């Protein structure tokens, strides 16, 4: 039941879930088949629980698929970062991807600076330092 997700995020972001993921605040969901109007307004939603998001949206087989980058404003469990997307949006656990961010990848920092620069992110709050840091220009 998670490599199906897996797949499923590979060929609709275009890279692997596990590029971007190794009690915390920072963490990295995938909803998968959610309705296009509870995901549209998911932005909203989850704005009064965290200090930053980065939240993208695309369909996939099973209906939306969200991917976000998020730091709430009080560490959580995967269980309990589980239970509230539920509640928000109407889809069970089994139905998501929940694991703690890489820290040190510079590909994964590049990965949320860039998306992030482009507006096919809705982004809101303070840009995590780690991202900044390992974000490579020149």
């Amino acid at each position: 039941k998670q490599g199906a997700m897996l797949a499923v995020f590979k060929d609709t972001y275009g890279l692997s879930f596990t590029d971007l993921v190794r009690t915390c605040t920072d963490w990295v969901t995938a909803i998968f088949g959610v309705n296009p109007t509870i995901a549209e307004g998911f932005k909203t939603l989850i704005q009064p629980f965290i200090l930053y998001a980065h939240i993208q949206c695309l369909d996939c087989k099973w209906g939306v698929l969200i991917l976000a980058l998020l730091r709430y404003k009080c560490g959580k469990s995967r269980l309990t970062v589980a239970k509230g997307l539920s509640t928000l949006l109407h889809v069970p656990e089994t139905c998501m991807l929940i694991q703690p961010p890489k820290l040190r990848s510079s590909v994964a920092a590049l990965y949320w600076y860039r998306t992030g620069i482009s507006n096919i992110s809705e982004v809101m709050g303070d840009t995590p330092e780690w991202i900044q840091r390992l974000t490579i220009i020149q």
